[PDB]
């Protein structure tokens, strides 16, 4: 128990430090992570996540996130522990310039959840959802609009 | 304090399950887990703004429609998470069943969830779910954009 509650201690520093991370300093977030660890968006336009697998590929990766969301900040981070220590869920906003290739530079702001799944101290999944329509309405990309005139309002 | 704080801790827990668990025709009492002043609904839509329906008395009458529109709903999958707040839990779970919305063509509508559910007095003052609706898109037929991937690599 005492250990458990240790993990939490720790882990939750792990979060924090994530969620804050920014800047240049986004150059080596992939070291939070496990060898093996896995983080991505799990909410994209296919259905299936987009998900980067191991730390050395997270730290390639973050090339690419510098580029596409180059300024990125996530703000009103909420931190929830959980039962386990070694889960932690977040609750924040994101914003920042998303420069997509073949798109016109936008502004992107959207609300986000993450899943944080520790082993031994150190990030093994992360995992962030997202409406993406307000991506795509980021990018240009025209949104489909469900029909409400049959539904109650 | 601690003690409360576990009391209630316990009790919302409870009441988290018998809401994830409401199935069929238990779905026109499920409001009465609710404040009166309570709040539910789907916080990720096409619009960017919530679909929230306010109050217990319109959260009795919003499952009708639920109940016409999402005839066989269950939730799946289901992983309660208890936090640091006795009174804020967080749900991952699936969930599936036809969908029946007015004017478009029978589906089935297969989606991951999110579901934040936060009390009041033993009763949940605020009920969010969230998911991805591309998928609830493709469920009713409509054409998911596809953001261009050639310059974006993973
Ligand atoms: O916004 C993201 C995203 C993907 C993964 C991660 Cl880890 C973060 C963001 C998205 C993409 C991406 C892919 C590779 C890459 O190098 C940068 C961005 S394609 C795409 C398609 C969508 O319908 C929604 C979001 C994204
Ligand atoms: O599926 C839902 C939904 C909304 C609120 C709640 Cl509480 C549950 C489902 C959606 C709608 C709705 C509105 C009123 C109603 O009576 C039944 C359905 S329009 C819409 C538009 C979207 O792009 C995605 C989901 C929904």
């Amino acid at each position: 128990n005492r250990a458990q509650v240790a993990a939490r201690q720790h882990n939750r520093k792990i979060v924090e430090q994530y969620m804050h991370t920014r800047g240049e300093a986004r150059l080596k977030r992939h070291l939070l992570f496990t060898e093996d660890g896995v983080g991505g968006l799990w909410t994209t336009d296919s259905g299936q996540p987009i998900a980067i697998r191991g730390r050395e590929k997270l730290g390639e990766h973050a090339v690419w996130s510098l580029q596409c969301f180059p300024d990125w900040v996530w703000t009103d981070i909420q931190i929830f522990e959980t039962q386990d220590p070694n889960w932690f869920w977040v609750e924040c906003r994101g914003e920042g310039a998303i420069v997509f290739p073949g798109y016109p530079r936008g502004q992107y702001r959207n609300h986000f959840l993450h899943s944080f799944r520790f082993e031994n101290g150190l990030i093994k999944e992360q995992r962030e959802f997202m409406n993406p329509c307000e991506q795509f309405r980021s990018l240009g990309i025209e949104v489909p609009e469900v029909r409400r005139d049959g539904l109650p309002s």
